[PDB]
């Protein structure tokens, strides 16, 4: 149950929660950030009000997906209960330095990207072309007389 600012709060069962496994691992961890707990706030999923929806598109944040939604990464330690409480608090505190007024920006810079591979498999193999050609034939023209 978070406590949206203007007038909106949004439920308690109603939140969106992942679960964040972080690049495929190749037998063992090449990684640590296979562990993470995943939650988002969408415009669409809810009824958000007027004044709420237009801080969203102009408080330009990095929590800012795109479409005005905002998604949280949270991953520190283990035991979820942490990792909620953390999320939403902070989320919560957001929520409200940008439902205020004015001068109240940056604070946010969640440095997480990175993700890089290969990947090119191509065997087919069709063997037919076959050749031949053994010939001798040698031209020779040489010259041959006395000079005077």
């Amino acid at each position: 149950m978070i406590a949206i600012s203007r007038t909106v709060s949004i439920a308690d069962n109603e939140l969106e929660i992942t679960a964040i496994r972080a690049q495929g691992a190749g037998g063992q961890h090449v990684n640590k950030t296979s562990s993470a707990i995943h939650l988002r706030f969408d415009i669409r999923a809810s009824g958000l009000p007027e004044y709420y929806k237009q801080r969203l598109l102009t408080a330009s944040h990095h929590l800012i997906s795109d479409d005005g939604v905002i998604i949280i990464k949270a991953q520190e330690f283990r035991s979820q209960e942490l990792n909620r409480e953390a999320a939403i608090a902070r989320l919560v505190a957001v929520i409200k330095e940008l439902t205020a007024e004015q001068k109240s920006r940056r604070a946010t810079r969640p440095t997480r990207a990175s993700k890089e591979r290969r990947l090119s498999s191509k065997a087919q193999k069709s063997s037919v072309k076959a050749l031949r050609g053994k010939v001798r034939r040698p031209l020779d023209l040489e010259h041959h007389h006395h000079h005077h």
